[PDB]
């Protein structure tokens, strides 16, 4: 028979300028400014990026699964899922937020900290 | 200033055996059986793929962006979006299907034909 393979391709969420970005890792929190020595981290599982950037207001990003790669010329952020503020449940955020299971809470909590609900 | 990129990482959706897989493709419609010539396909852009496999109801998965890369030992499909017959809402389907903007159209459509509504 046949091995089937359901793929779905990486994908660019957005990309902006940006002043300031902020975010959790597992080493701390750090804060990337536009001349910054190269790094790479893992996010931590509950982790919310905060861009600041000219002209509008903070981006918030509930992220999932995230890694941090802040190249020469490039802040990149690799995501297994995430969803900025505008598109996050705000009553959903808080239901997962309830451990269900650890794996649900975090994501919860990713997406209550995007909604400026928690710290 | 910075550059921030938030990129979505590529993720298997599912990968299981097969005996039969059916697709439409810019070249026409294919079966794939487990003895096939490797093949390189388009698929349409309101493309449902049919997944029959042995002691299991068939797997329909709406394909947006989809692509078909037939090796020696696997079907991959790679796609921009997928949902499969289980998470599709019926309702909104329908209100897709019609041609609001022709790129909705072809995701609705291709969401009916896995609910097995339309053809
Ligand atoms: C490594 As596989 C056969 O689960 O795509
Ligand atoms: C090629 As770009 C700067 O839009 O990630």
């Amino acid at each position: 028979d046949l091995n089937v393979e359901i793929v779905a391709v990486e994908r660019e969420l957005w990309s902006g300028p940006a002043t300031f970005v902020f975010t959790r890792t597992t080493a701390g929190e750090i804060g990337i400014l536009p001349r910054h020595i190269p790094l790479v981290a893992q996010l931590v599982d509950d982790a919310m990026v905060r861009v600041e950037r000219e002209g509008e207001d903070d981006l918030r990003i509930a992220v999932d699964g995230g890694f941090l790669s802040v190249t020469e010329e490039t802040v990149r952020i690799l995501v297994e899922n995430a969803q900025f503020e505008s598109e996050i449940d705000a009553d959903a955020a808080k239901e997962d937020a309830a451990s269900d299971d650890e794996r649900t809470a975090a994501w919860g909590r990713a997406r209550l900290r995007a909604l400026g609900q928690i710290d």
